[PDB]
Order: C-alpha cells, then sequence, then structure tokens
C-alpha cells in the first residue's frame, strides 16, 4: 500500500546528506571513501526510476 | 566535523524500511530488484562501523 516514496525519498537524503558531507570531507581521504557510497546510491536511484511508475 | 552518526541513521531508516518492504516484496520479481540495493545497503552500514569513533 502506497509504500515506494517512502523507500525513494530516504534514499536520496541520504545522497544529499552525502553531498554536504563531501563539501565538509574535502580531505582526499574520505573524499575517496565517501565517493563509492555515492556511487552505490546513483545505483539504487537509477533503479528505483526503473521501478517507478 | 562528528556528522557520521546522522548519515548513519538515515542510511538505517531506509534500511528499517527495507526490512518490511521485503515482506510486501514477496513476488520474485521485486525480490531480486530490492535485493540488490539490499546487498549495497547493508555494505556502507559495514564501512560506517569501520569509519565510527
Ligand atoms: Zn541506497
Ligand atoms: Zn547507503
Amino acid at each position: 500500500m502506497d509504500y515506494l516514496r517512502e523507500l525513494y525519498k530516504l534514499e536520496q537524503q541520504a545522497m544529499k546528506l552525502y553531498r554536504e558531507a563531501s563539501e565538509k570531507a574535502r580531505n582526499p581521504e574520505k573524499k575517496s571513501v565517501l565517493q563509492k557510497i555515492l556511487e552505490d546510491e546513483e545505483k539504487h536511484i537509477e533503479w528505483l526510476e526503473t521501478i517507478n511508475g
């Protein structure tokens, strides 16, 4: 029952946290560790769009 | 600076939702599409534990 926007929005609230965290985490150690989670979340967001209708 | 807990919690609020989404997604087509998120999305928590302090 009407449950998929609830998943996707929390899914993108992490991606948007990951943008702002990247501004603070500008050091190359963390900037190359949160980037792999960012690319994994962009993968989920692609599939979430493919599954939306 | 100490934002890592805030990211992990929103990362786990999707995961706690996803724990129940898997029951409504009992159909095996869906249960092999949200499953690849679940395996990636547990992986973030796995690295976040190594990042914690
Ligand atoms: Zn995700
Ligand atoms: Zn994640």
